[PDB]
């Protein structure tokens, strides 16, 4: 639902990146949806399941970047940072019942999946697909 992944928007010319992004989009589907429920029991599993997800994807692009010897690392891996940062706080607060997830979070991870993917992913293809 609210997310699609097709190639022309997405494709990195990575596999294992393109499936991992394929992965999330349907995790973060699965968030958005639950997300316009009261169901919070659900909603914290999959937000948790998701986080998870999202931190080893990043933990797998920034391994391979790495060894690699990519040009663009250390500021891509300060991109995925930020991020977990601000998903930690949001599952601090969540979890000790001082926010709710709604769509409006879900759109967040969207927004943000959406410029990462094509204006910083897209950008290790070359050296990651050699
Ligand atoms: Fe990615
Ligand atoms: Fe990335």
């Amino acid at each position: 639902a609210l997310m699609t992944w097709t190639a022309a928007e997405f494709g990195t010319n990575v596999g294992f990146a393109d499936d991992q992004h394929k992965t999330i989009f349907d995790m973060v589907n699965k968030l958005h949806d639950t997300a316009a429920t009261g169901n919070r029991s659900e909603i914290g599993k999959q937000l948790d399941a998701l986080i998870d997800y999202v931190v080893m994807h990043f933990k797998s692009e920034e391994t391979e970047m790495q060894k690699k010897g990519y040009a663009d690392f250390a500021a891509h891996k300060a991109e995925h940072d930020k991020l977990v940062g601000v998903c930690a706080d949001l599952q601090k607060k969540f979890h000790a019942g001082e926010a709710e997830v709604n769509q409006d979070t879900t759109r967040f991870v969207r927004d943000w999946l959406v410029n990462h993917i094509p204006k910083v992913d897209k950008l290790y293809g070359p050296c990651l697909s050699a």
